[PDB]
């Protein structure tokens, strides 16, 4: 599916997954979808929500699964995939609107999605590329989605969770 992915890719979908897929059975539901969305701070309608979980959906089954999910993050972007996730993931995280996603505004949304990262967890994460400012901005937020530097097969799995936030959030946009 016009997807390069490596096996180790595929366990990286897997976070991007549980976003949604709570008990984790191999699908997500309308209602954990938008479960996301909604604790995101959006609104979107189980109406939408469907034509979008179905606009990806291989069978339809009105839920996500494992490997649609997966080939979406991989059949969603396009060109500028990253700057697109990014203004996403960036007018998305950054609640307050300076642009710079201060720390809150990025625990307070990795705590949306039920990772609960510790003031200081945060405050550090940011250095990643904060150069230990405190905050990050279209260029520094996005120097996380295209670290892939101090990661080793884990923090890409941890910004990863932005990926779907924002592609998942961008995916609302685009189901219109
Ligand atoms: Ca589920
Ligand atoms: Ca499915
Ligand atoms: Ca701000």
């Amino acid at each position: 599916g016009s997807s390069n992915l490596t096996e180790e890719q595929i366990a990286e979908f897997k976070e991007a997954f549980a976003l949604f897929d709570k008990d984790n059975n191999g699908s997500i539901s309308s209602s954990e979808l938008a479960t996301v969305m909604r604790s995101l701070g959006l609104s979107p309608s189980e109406a939408e929500v469907n034509d979008l979980m179905n606009e990806i959906d291989v069978d339809g089954n009105h839920q996500i699964e494992f490997s649609e999910f997966l080939a979406l993050m991989s059949r969603q972007l396009k060109s500028n995939d990253s700057e697109q996730e990014l203004l996403e993931a960036f007018k998305v995280f950054d609640k307050n609107g300076d642009g710079l996603i201060s720390a809150a505004e990025l625990k307070h949304v990795l705590t949306s999605i039920g990772e609960k990262l510790t003031d200081a967890e945060v405050d550090d994460m940011l250095r990643e590329v904060s150069d230990g400012s405190g905050e990050i901005n279209i260029q520094q937020f996005a120097a996380l989605l295209s670290k892939g530097s101090s990661t080793g097969t884990r923090r890409k799995a941890l910004r990863n969770k932005i990926l779907a936030i924002a592609k998942v959030s961008r995916m609302f946009s685009v189901l219109r």
